[PDB]
C-alpha cells in the first residue's frame, strides 16, 4: 500500500509583504472559503489533517474538519520561522530599518536575523516533525502549513542541501498551492515527490 | 518586464505501429486532443512554442499551434539522453549480459553505454540551449519537451546539483504536466520557479 501526504500553503495574509513568520497574521473571511470550496471541489482524499497553530493555517484547518467531518490537530514545530525583532513587518518599513538580511538570503548559513530561529534550528524541528509523521502515517494527510515549511520537506524528501540559499531563493510555492508528496510503506520507508505547487483559487 | 515559460511534458505514450512494421510508443491521437483541449480551456496565453524535435512532444506543439495560431520551432537540444544509439556494435551478448544503464540511476559520470551521452553531456547541452532560450525571450513561451529535460532546467534554475540521482528518482513529473517557471529581466536574469508538474486530465 502507498499512502497520500498533501502539503497545503495558507493563502494571501491581507498585509503587506513582509516577514510573516510567528505573528499571527490573518487572512479574509470569504478567502478561506474560497480555499475550501477549491478543496471540496477539486475532490481531494484525505483521513486527516495536522495543522500549523497560527490562525491563517488552523483557521482553515478547522473550516475543512468539520466540511468533511475529518480529525484535526496542530503540531508547534510546523511553525514558519521565528524572525525575532523583524518578525511580522513589511518589507517596506525594513527599508527604514536595517539592510542586513541581504546576508540572510545571500547566506543563511552563516546569519540570523538578531532575535531569529536560524536556518539550522528551524530545519530541524521541521524534519524531525516531517520524519515522526510519515512513520505515524495510515492513510492520508493533509497538512496545511507555511512555505518555508514545505521548502525544508521537499529539501529533504528530495535530498538537497539545506544550506543552499537558491532553494528559497528561487522555489516560490504560492498560497493555497497543495504540493503532493506520495510514501510508499513496506519494509523501510520511501517518498517520492508527485507535483509540487499546485494552485486552488486565484 | 516578467516573463513566463510553460515547460510540458508529453502525453501518455502507448504501443502502436511504427515505421517498416516495428511497433512504436506513440501518443494516441484522441489523447492528444484531451491535453490540447485542456491547455485551450484552462486559459495558457503564450506567443510561441519550442517543442523538442523528437516523435511524441512534435506532433502535441504541432496541434497547439494551430490550436491557438504560434510560431512553432524545434530544437535539437531538448530531447532526451540518447540512452545509446547501437545498432550491432556487437551486442549479440553484451547488451544482454547488461544491466541497462544501471549507473544512470547511480551516480554522473562513472559509466557509458558506448554509444550514448553522459549526464555531463546531457546537462550542458540542455542548458547552454536553456541559457539562449532565456536571453532570446521576449513574451510568454511554451516548451514541449521531456521529463529528463525539464529537471535539469529546475537543477540549474534552482541552483541544485544535477549529479544528485536522488533528483531523478524520488523527483516525478508527470505526463501533460505544465510546470511553471517565470524569469524576470533587468541587469541579468532572474528566474523562480512556480509550480513544478501540474497536470491536465489523466
Amino acid at each position: 500500500k502507498t499512502l497520500n501526504i498533501y502539503l497545503m500553503r495558507h493563502g494571501k495574509v491581507d498585509a503587506a509583504p513582509g516577514l510573516h513568520g510567528q505573528t499571527d497574521l490573518k487572512v479574509k473571511e470569504a478567502e478561506q472559503q474560497q480555499i475550501a470550496m477549491a478543496w471540496k471541489t477539486k475532490g481531494y482524499d484525505v483521513a486527516g489533517i495536522i495543522s500549523s497553530p497560527l490562525s491563517r493555517c488552523h483557521d482553515l484547518a478547522q473550516i475543512l474538519a468539520e466540511q468533511q467531518l475529518l480529525p484535526m490537530t496542530t503540531e508547534d514545530d510546523l511553525q514558519e520561522m521565528d524572525f525575532g525583532d523583524f518578525d511580522g513587518m513589511p518589507f517596506d518599513l525594513l527599508t527604514e530599518h536595517w539592510k542586513k538580511l541581504d546576508a540572510f538570503w545571500q547566506s543563511p548559513a552563516h546569519h540570523s536575523l538578531p532575535n531569529a530561529e536560524s536556518l539550522s534550528t528551524f530545519s530541524q524541528r521541521v524534519s524531525r516533525a516531517w520524519s515522526q509523521i510519515i512513520n505515524d502515517i495510515n492513510d492520508n494527510l493533509l497538512i496545511v502549513t507555511h512555505g518555508g515549511v514545505i521548502r525544508i520537506i521537499l529539501a529533504h524528501v528530495l535530498g538537497v542541501d539545506w544550506r543552499n540559499p537558491q532553494w528559497y531563493s528561487t522555489l516560490a510555492i504560492g498560497n493555497a498551492s497543495v504540493t503532493h508528496i506520495t510514501i510508499t510503506i513496506d519494509d523501510q520507508i520511501y517518498a517520492s515527490v508527485r507535483s509540487i505547487g499546485v494552485p486552488l483559487v486565484e
